[PDB]
């Protein structure tokens, strides 16, 4: 019954387990960060940048692709504003080696079939939502977040059904889900990337109110289950403590995690500078040293597990579980 | 053996757990909050306010009874002085009764048009001397509370209420036994009240009994269904989330306490000293908007699991653990 | 993996309530260790400076506990300590009203207030407990805080050859060999507590420790096939631990911190504010830490149906608490 | 991937079992080769912070192990590592008399160690030790998952068969055959052994001492091979575990952090050792025996007249994660 097998049920979060190191033969300058999400969606590095707009807007955006990662537009902008965004991002130097300038010191730029660097923008189901669309796509985005707190509500799931059937070059990026049978839906839906993140963090907080969620960890592992059998990566959206549960979330399944209070501090990310320092987190600095410290971490994380690549970071990975006792410390 | 076989029983408390969502066509929106306890007792929403000295009295009651949920006067004052209380919730409506209804949508009612009441009444020697003037004020639902909650002592005077005159409903608490839920029913109970232990009543430090609520009302729900009989979960409700959990984990009605103490329609004069008023403890205000939050994310819950209504929600309720780290 | 065993404290567990027959009124809470051993309340006081002497053992007696005299004085001086309490209660005219005074005393056949006695485990232990049994001591003590030791175990072999018939109280165990090597040892009262890290530092700089509901249920069920009872050494904070530790199989809990700071304790008192001196502030008289346990131990078997611990430990049932228990 | 236990030092106690031993009795001596024969199961981490020249011959002086730490030239370092082995032959009676429990070689002379790293440059830096009568080195780094260390340790074993290489740092079973097989005699575990450990995140892994301790030295005494704890001990009780989980010597920095012959200025009316400033902690040989008595003291309650004897027997349960430190 539905209503006798249940309690026993167990989860599980980022820290609340280790991942038990290997014999490595594998060094941090060796391992590969890169992740592919689609022909147009080749990342350099596992990290997206969320669609706040508190997080990224066009200044943040480059910032991520001149790396290798992406940058999610904010869907709260008038879309003049925001399809501005997207093609700004586009038109920096992107889509041209002419600024060889731009191309000499940014080394593990990521980008499209045109050279242009990758860049992704929010779109609400707020009742206009195609028009929304159709300013973006034609502003050349490359991805788009069709993303709600009912990131799982069958409206949220149709506005992802009636994109796919009218457009052939979009991903659509899905989320969130919370469990490996939502994640089907999406995928079925006409979803090339989901989005796991229902109680991530204090996004949607719905916990203390809703009392719904699952824990991040088994979140991410149970979706990435499902994903694979189509071959769909999965985004790992908040759960994140520091860079060291970015090498537990990319084992479990994942190919790309997004953050977005990490970019509370960059220069890049929207807000008054001001000289403490604080923005309108109160500062963290160039987004090239704060990348660096993530993808490092990662890098011995992986060097600590033997794992060359991503992928088989995921195929050979244990985990070992922590009393709840002395974890706090 | 009572002595081999006693420690392997793990218990749980709202907090330790989450409801994991479900494909929803459901919305908040959608969802009925809507609750029934029996024939004339029925709800709109999930909520009783507890029979304390601080929390319910008349004026209490018609807030709750108006916002579709129910009020339980308290037992320690005057037989009279308990009446006159009752009826005051029943003669606010009686039926060419307009105005009111368009106040708010969602009032409780009996079958003549008269806002439900009920009341907590000792179990003490002269307990049916004082239901003797409840039953003619014509209130809902008695209540038959004691620091003796399940034992021989309050199971009597169930046998003895229910055998002399049956029409009124009899609610008795607490129990956190599936033995001790059914044995009430048998007794005469028709609505039950669980609750023993809240994990700071408080019977656990200088007593070292009782058992976790979450456990505690699946335990009790499960068993008294085997009647077609509802229960209330008395305690361990923390905050917004766990009401869902305690709705999902068999209840039917979600009873709170000191959650509508500071509120407006508390007993006892109102002390103004900082702008915030205070009550004779802040000054909550209208009930409504603790009890519209209280249902507006209540809404959000089963949307996520995808429940119209309070049926759906306990049928297909899934639950996760909350390991180590998540406690923390 | 020999590491799966796990290991509880009273910390870790709660009683569930059961069918109830039974009101505080009717309970026995009254407690046997042996012919001569009999007592009204299931409690005893430390072998400790800073708990009980004369007027302690007095007082203890006097609620139906037994105070056992700590050995950290001269052999002259202990006997005479043992000689107090025995000559407290004639059994005469002169000392009825004491029993008038005093319902809930326990005593000896001729109406000597019962006392208990402590000595180490060298040479000069024999020559202590001389003096002890020359005052008619009824039980005697050789405490420490080590568990399976062999040093122990060879006293109560002479002790109990030397004397057939005198109560000897060994500890302190927290396992079933050595709770079975103390009985093999002519022992017929068992002290049970090794490492309760709650309080002392057994576990810290030597690593051994034994969860004190583990050791008690594994020495109770160890003693109890033998007719042998045991009491629970260290880890208890209140009434709540006790209820759950004379559950777990032990028939007497012994107390020493908790007691220190009460009237009747060795220590003097001084001045605005009491206290107690030689730091712990002052309490009051040990009847009323007294019934604040006991009064408190009836509410605990009340709930479950208890009418006697003997009732309470065969018919015990423990549910084990979630993580996030207390901490919400 | 996820149901795997992983236990801390924090997660175990010891079960006291037959004390057939007192501590004038039990040897903490221990041994890692023929030609490294402790006689006490410590071994000072080579460290800047920990180990000089002058902490290398204190810390053998009781039987340990002192390590010459690294991150000096290796013209300063072999100064180090031979200042130990002339700074005494019996031509000092007194000098070998006032340390009876010293650990020595063939000549007498104070047993050493040299932190000696991977890569090119260290062949020079071990003959130069050699030279110098060095008695073992370690070959350690969190650098590791270079297998260089692997490649480096059969290098120098082949060119050095009777030399006592110490391996490290691994966490599992694995990774002890990679090391052993490659010749390594001495094995170090721990992966993690911060005072407080951030490579778990910073770094990117981890795993528990106990888990790894046990696990490690499973396969390692398969084929007849000793393991050493590094860090990861706070108290003397964690000392006791994990030599009982299958290890045979300890190694401590952060807690010998601020000694008088660790490296570091003492300075002042308190004494702090500047070595970050660390108040002082008196002579090595003050600070040692705060532990082995200890030691010895866990050993007694588990009735082990020495380490394979309390390896063999001694068992583990396990305490609970509601309650440690609110429980304290």
């Amino acid at each position: 019954a539905m209503w006798e097998s249940k309690f026993v049920k167990e989860g599980l979060t980022f820290d609340d387990v280790l991942l038990v190191p290997a014999k490595s033969d594998v060094l941090p300058r060796e391992v590969s960060v890169k992740t592919v999400l689609s022909e147009s969606l080749q990342l350099n590095i596992p990290l997206i940048s969320a669609g706040m707009d508190t997080v990224t807007e066009a200044d943040m955006a480059i910032a991520m692709a001149r790396q290798g990662g992406l940058g999610i537009i904010h869907k709260n902008m008038s879309i003049e504003q925001q399809a501005e965004q997207v093609d700004k991002v586009k038109r920096s130097e992107s889509g041209g080696i002419k600024d060889i300038e731009k191309v000499i010191e940014f080394p593990n730029s990521a980008k499209d079939k045109q050279g242009r660097l990758l860049v992704g923008a929010a779109v609400g189901v707020t009742a206009d939502a195609m028009t929304r669309i159709d300013a973006l796509v034609k502003a050349s985005v490359d991805a788009i977040v069709l993303d709600t707190a009912h990131g799982h509500s069958q409206g949220v799931i149709d506005k992802v059904k009636e994109v796919r059937a009218k457009y052939p070059s979009l991903n659509i990026i899905a989320g969130n889900v919370a469990t490996a049978e939502a994640t089907k839906a999406l995928i079925e839906a006409g979803a090339n990337v989901v989005k796991v993140g229902i109680g991530p963090g204090s996004i949607c907080t719905t916990r203390v109110v809703a009392g719904v969620g699952v824990p991040q960890l088994t979140a991410v592992y149970d979706c990435a289950t499902e994903a694979r059998k189509h071959g769909i990566p999965v985004i790992a959206d908040g759960g994140i403590k520091y860079s060291g549960d970015m090498v537990k979330a990319l084992a479990a399944g994942a190919h790309v995690v997004m953050l977005g209070s990490m970019f509370a501090g960059v220069a890049e990310s929207p807000g008054e500078t001001e000289i403490r320092q604080f923005k309108v987190v109160p500062y963290k600095g160039p987004l090239a040293d704060t990348v660096h410290q993530l993808v490092g971490g990662l890098r011995a994380g992986m060097g600590y597990c033997g794992a060359q690549d991503l992928e088989f970071l995921r195929e050979n990975a244990q985990f070992i579980r922590m009393s709840g006792a002395g974890l706090l410390e």
